[PDB]
């Protein structure tokens, strides 16, 4: 009665259409890959690179299991090129594209039966092209069990990977160039050039390129590596702003001695279409905290212990007996933050006593109101909620930072604008971009709409002084493609969603910033 | 109300006093840029002389002849004044300001042919012991501003040079240059407009608003000549025009329940400088400043009775205050024009229970404006200095929810900046109005807190162009924005709530004329 009931279209608006993937290829100085899939210029260093890349999982501790492993999609001819005795490629799900062969067919091609069953799990045939394979890998059985998908070969498989719609799911291209001169490469590999129609809006850029290396295979073969990624202009908005703040921001010092460089007034835009999730890649975002806290906000929770008991300690400091008493909130039990955030969202203006009270039906439930409006009159220009309540600020452990959000609808897509008065560019902003992206996605799922864009307006945007050096280190990283968000299951009510109901896939953030802590 | 009211500080006027008055420049050059072989001018092109005469003499809005209460001023070097035949001195219908380090105003008078002439022109002549800068400073005084409509620098290689470099060049609103094809007339002093991107231009980008076709003088040598009007590119107004254009070309079309159509985009942001008295009133379409000012003052006093506005000829709330509209909102108990706890009420009495507009609300609710004013004076770096009228609890009781619903302040180097959040923005008439309102508010708050006006950042939520405004808006998009006007205060007050529209004046506002055709 007080909860928000999810429509029957709850799962259809965010169903992953195609799984994201990477492409791995070896070419010669002329762009040629080979004829019917040749390899006579076999460079042991490349084979090992290929093996490590496609087999290893990110979790530097995890070993490939049917529950968590990488996938390799290949054309039939590529599968045939593999010595029958060495099929399938171990430690990976072998997805073979074929319009004649079948899963059993591929299986029997393998000699001994001891493995004709030990690998019955590691092989699957797809009657179609790359797109169908990615569509299949997008199903519950493979996503998220499959950590990363690698398109490994076939001139026709690469060509489909490099054109729409598949290219929009291409996270990276790993190209090895063997400087061996052979003409036995009837087909060439071409990465769409920046700004051309074939590129379909994507700007391919090298993240890395090695120096010229020499093989230890006797031929002294010259070869080098390249990692190409689709330029992420959205994350560059955030980096450009950080750099501008450090270069031109005003330095200020807290009454406690804390310093910051800052600018006033900025705005950034992020797409939420097709399951895209704007989790910054140049520095890992604590997604689990983001998700737990957001759900916490939606349920109009005010007791920080619920978050603390989940390993999310972002409210510890402002939830202690000391801090609370410093605010004159002596009757508040520790971790009881008062009518903050989510409380104003679901109960704007409701009198607060203790987090223990039952606030059902109290105050103005702005979220419920926006949900109903979105479903009946999406063009309404008053669809916004705020936590900024001058009358309740004194009763809060702390005044809200992200205090206002407005929704907008166009062509069945739901867009959201968030206003944040104070923005810690280092830790907070990436976190908050994630929260509202998640919020927008959930609201879309509650209103029969598709997630659109997240607009982020910043007031006082700052970088802490003793964050400058580590921030400069991060500013050196070229943003990678964003990950995607999928839901394992749905719920009857919005307030019933749990962090375990959704999963973030294909998130490959850069390593932690080496903030030389000592030594 | 005294303690209920906001007392202004002793520096109230200090950081708002006009330092230098804006001005235009008119000059004639030969095909090489030379203005004169030294001090003389071997070319008397009749048509140029007339243009100069008309341009510097006329006022805006025809049918208004110059008078000591409203006229333009011409600023010239001493040698230029001397080049004028004593009989035509001073140039009629204009305040003649002469730069001289040796001649006083009386000395200038003594130079007129007779006494009668001196008494008749004593009020139209003034000497200033200094350069153009000192003249612009004097012209910024209460005696001359707003009295003098437009200031025109009219000559002297020395005066032009000073006009074209900082600090004076930042007050130059337009350059009117006449180019004449002089034959073998090699001069010495060259008039050159600083190129875009050069150190000399000081960040200003001079562009042609207009350029005439090549003309032929009726004089004796049929001298060829042409005119140009150059203005400092206004990137700030271009923000607005670019957004409008993008909305028309790419916005989403929508029609409400009434059948009212709009094109819209979601999420935008613009910036406007308020430094050194600059007021961002759009020039490509005249803005109703008196209405902006009366309403803003009305907001600040925490008013809710629209009749106070309509009685002053400001009818922007008539439709939303009518018995019929109030009743459509279920506000049947409200007196007509009593809007309920809207805007200013929430600004000065957030959360207070509302009955009627004539009730006494002193001390009730949270006075957000007063709190911010105090914080700005003692802890300017605080990051919680913002006020809002978006009160979900009171919305049902309002004639309608607020459009500009939140504003945050920021301080840097003694400069006050303000960010405004507007959920719904009518680009055609509403946005220019709003930009001016918050520019005014920021300036007033700056004056009440011992700070200098800084920047106004405007965040737009749903930004739309009405379907009925498309064609006219397209006409407006043709126009190249002109330099913005300025705001000056003719008097100060003891309290913020005491300010009246007549205490301030917009000067040097030169908007384009109404857009051709009607119906929409
Ligand atoms: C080892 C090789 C040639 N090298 C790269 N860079 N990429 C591939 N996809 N390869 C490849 C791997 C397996 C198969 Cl079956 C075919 C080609
Ligand atoms: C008429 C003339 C030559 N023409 C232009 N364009 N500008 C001036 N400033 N002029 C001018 C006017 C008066 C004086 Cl005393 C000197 C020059």
């Amino acid at each position: 009665l007080f909860k928000i009931r999810m429509p029957e279209t709850v799962a259809e608006g965010t169903r992953l259409a195609l799984r994201a993937f990477s492409l791995v290829v070896a070419v010669d100085e002329h762009g040629g890959i080979g004829d019917g899939r040749s390899i006579p210029w076999n460079v042991p260093e490349d084979m090992k690179f290929f093996r490590d890349l496609t087999t290893k999982l990110r979790g530097k501790n995890v070993k490939p299991s049917p529950a968590k492993r990488n996938a390799v999609v290949m054309g039939r001819k590529t599968w045939d090129s593999i010595p029958p005795k060495f099929r399938p490629l171990p430690g990976r799900l072998n997805v073979v594209l074929s319009s004649t062969l079948t899963t059993q067919h591929l299986l029997d091609g393998l000699p001994d039966e001891e493995k004709r069953n030990l690998h019955a799990d590691s092989i699957v045939a797809v009657n179609g092209g790359l797109e169908q394979a990615l569509r299949l890998l997008a199903s519950p059985n493979y996503t998220p069990s499959i950590e990363t998908v690698y398109c490994i070969g076939g001139g026709s498989v690469y060509a489909e990977a490099l054109r729409p719609p598949c290219v929009h799911l291409l996270q990276a291209i790993y190209r090895t160039t063997i400087r061996a001169s052979e003409s036995s490469c009837s087909v060439f590999f071409r990465v769409p050039e920046s700004g051309t129609e074939a590129a379909a809006g994507i700007e391919w850029q090298r993240e890395t390129i090695s120096e010229e290396l020499t093989s230890a295979n006797g031929n002294e073969t010259k070869y080098y590596f390249e990692k190409l990624i689709p330029r992420n202009r959205e994350e560059e908005q955030y980096l450009s702003l950080v750099d501008r703040i450090i270069r031109e921001g005003n330095v200020k010092h807290d009454r406690t001695g804390v310093g910051t460089l800052s600018i006033f007034g900025a705005q950034m835009r992020f797409s939420l279409r097709n399951n895209r999730l704007p989790l910054l890649t140049t520095k890992r975002v604590f997604w689990r905290g983001v998700c737990e806290e957001l759900l916490w906000f939606l349920r109009g929770e005010t007791y920080a212990k619920k978050l603390s008991d989940k390993g999310v300690h972002i409210w510890d400091d402002n939830g202690s007996r000391a801090f609370l008493d410093s605010r004159g909130l002596t009757e508040y039990e520790e971790m009881d933050l008062g009518p903050v955030y989510g409380f104003q969202w679901r109960h704007f203006g409701a009198a607060y006593t203790h987090h223990d009270a039952n606030y059902d039906g109290q105050g103005v439930d702005q979220i419920k109101a926006i949900v109903e409006t979105l479903k009946t009159n999406p063009d309404d220009r008053r669809m916004l909620f705020t936590a900024w309540n001058p009358s309740a600020l004194p009763r809060m452990a702390l005044p809200p930072c992200h205090l206002l959000a407005q929704f907008y609808v166009s062509n069945g897509e739901l867009s959201c604008m968030l206003y944040q008065r104070s923005c810690d560019m280092g830790l907070g902003v990436p976190f908050n971009i994630a929260s509202y992206a998640l919020l927008t996605i959930l609201i879309a799922k509650a209103t029969g709409l598709r997630p659109g864009e997240l607009v982020h307006t910043l007031g006082d945007a700052h970088v802490y002084s003793n964050h400058v050096e580590p921030c400069n280190e991060q500013l050196k990283r070229v943003p990678r493609a964003f990950p995607y968000l999928v839901f394992r299951r749905e719920r009857e009510f919005l307030e019933d969603y749990e962090e375990g109901d959704m999963e973030v896939i294909d998130y490959a953030p850069y390593p932690p910033i080496s903030m030389k802590m000592a030594v």
